[PDB]
């Protein structure tokens, strides 16, 4: 009774009961930048499974898209918003259906896997069994079981993908909507982001005072960094390929991206009024499963941001509402 | 050190293992405002049981203090920041060691109860199991066992404090931090958020559009709500009076006011530059136990703010660093 309401038109045209069920992975990425992206041409091979499927034609990229700020805290919660970045009001965010919501209310069956920190809010509405702490081992009181292959003992991404089949089974004949929240590539720290199988680019930096280090070795574990999430993103698509019953999306786009020594600038977290490019410049992909009924959206005069993600998801699952009229999305809607 | 940090030098003068165990409950309160308690002048009887607890000079009321924002996204993060609101970027709150970190590193065990939404972030780097969601039930994903007093089925905020003696019987011979995030005032649907005995001041509103409402019905409501924190806070009390095996200190701030139709504005969220001084003015009160070692500070001339906080826990806890020196606290440290 207590929401501020955005999509209340909002029905599904179609259902799980008279077509496939829909089942989409989003995968909220963590201060992943555009142009060091092997895809988006950066010199490096950052991304060599995600390359490959662009090959194929069955990812698409969508370039250098703009985030609506430098921090998970202004970012996430928008990401999810029907407000968008122009009228998001990173205080009052929480007072306002988000598209999470809408989903929830018509049948779609959410869970939120977070290995980064939280949802931002956008889950609280939404019953606590259907968010999961991942960034915390079971003794921890959390879930990750895949926190002990490296000596800082953090909990990594691919924890996340462990048993999704849980899930899926609980809800048969249901859409689902599944959201991954990853550590990706948070900084300064960025040697301890990876397995060793992905300490590639080499030498590193192994000191969280950046500026000590040489830039060309803080560089290099970020893009180390980077492999392990290219990783993580095949292992997704791979568990998603499996799921032949559902036709299958898997949406990725970082909240922010990452200073890198220019102009002497590292990190992020700026003001977005003076932050500089590489704080807003984020990759975003999407993956579609065998025989998609889906069309890509070609990129638009204005390129995309995190604003078209709201209209996407609604999208990938058939839902009308006049709420996202005229809305760039990643996705057209089907008729 | 991935952690900007404020407190590195902070030690403990004394521990558990020389004098009493130190025992502090925190209530982080929600949408109360200073001018409608009886304790600090309200023509109306809505703190009954803190009112005799302030006649008998067991509970200190601070008067009008001043909340840091207007919304708990921003004011509950800064309550546990050593920033203080002059320097506090909610955005970035996260990057920098807060005062519960501090505690937790020096050997405090802290518990973290969350009737409201979440600890807004602070409670991010300690164990998942520190923290214990109490706005679902046990079969939402949730600990709250008063949830279904009501035909809301609204977790109550006195289910936060079934069974505190397992954090107390787990933890001898440490010294003990209980915060307690309420659901207390919140709107607009204030009759939602008290069980019946409390439906004192009557009539009430009964809908969420307070415009449509006469006013006094919405006010009523609202000092209905307000009685059923100050029986939450007796209760609160009375848990802490029994632990005579410790040094015992219950601390209440709100996390901001409330506007209620002065000059036609409701609800709160409004910019801290330009909001009215009914969404930043809030309660502040201080119990402490039998034989206490502490004393109130003098009051700053302004009158006490939510910056208060992280100095106040450090001194209750006994913890020397000079990130409290020429900073205001409710109770002055011992030496
Ligand atoms: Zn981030
Ligand atoms: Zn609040």
């Amino acid at each position: 009774t207590e929401t501020i309401m955005h999509a209340n038109d909002a029905i599904q045209k179609t259902t799980a009961s008279t077509r496939k069920p829909r089942l989409v992975v989003m995968v909220v990425g963590e201060t992943a930048r555009a142009d060091h992206a092997s895809f988006n041409g950066y010199q490096r091979a950052t991304f060599p499974h995600m390359d490959k499927l662009i090959g194929l034609g069955q990812v698409h990229n969508f370039g250098n898209v703009t985030s609506c700020g430098t921090s998970a805290a202004y970012s996430v919660p928008c990401m999810f918003s029907y407000l968008g970045a122009e009228k998001y009001d990173v205080d009052t965010a929480d007072y306002h259906e988000n598209v999470i919501d809408t989903l929830d209310r018509l049948g779609v069956a959410i869970l939120w896997r977070d290995n980064n920190s939280d949802s931002k809010g956008v889950m609280n509405r939404l019953p606590a069994k259907q968010y999961q702490d991942y960034k915390n081992s079971p003794l921890q009181g959390g879930n990750n079981t895949i926190c002990h292959t490296n000596p800082y003992d953090e909990c990594r991404d691919v924890g996340m993908l462990v048993d999704l089949d849980d899930h899926v089974k609980a809800h048969a004949n249901q859409d689902i909507l599944i959201v991954l929240h990853q550590m990706g590539n948070h900084g300064p720290a960025y040697y301890k982001r990876y397995d060793d199988e992905f300490a590639q680019f080499l030498p590193v930096c192994t000191s969280s005072e950046l500026a000590e280090c040489e830039r060309q070795t803080v560089i290099n574990a970020y893009d180390n960094a980077l492999l392990a999430t290219d990783d993580f993103l095949k292992q997704t698509i791979d568990w998603l390929a499996a799921q032949t019953h559902a036709d299958t999306a898997m949406l990725y786009l970082s909240d922010h991206g990452e200073s890198l020594g220019e102009k002497g600038v590292y990190l992020h977290g700026m003001p977005k009024a003076f932050a500089p490019k590489e704080q807003l410049s984020i990759p975003a992909l999407l993956w579609l499963g065998a025989d998609t009924p889906f069309a890509v959206a070609n990129s638009p005069t204005a390129g995309f941001s995190h604003d078209a993600i709201t209209p996407t998801l609604l999208n990938l699952f058939d839902v009308s509402t006049q709420a996202t009229a005229d809305k760039t999305a990643f996705v057209n809607p089907l008729d």
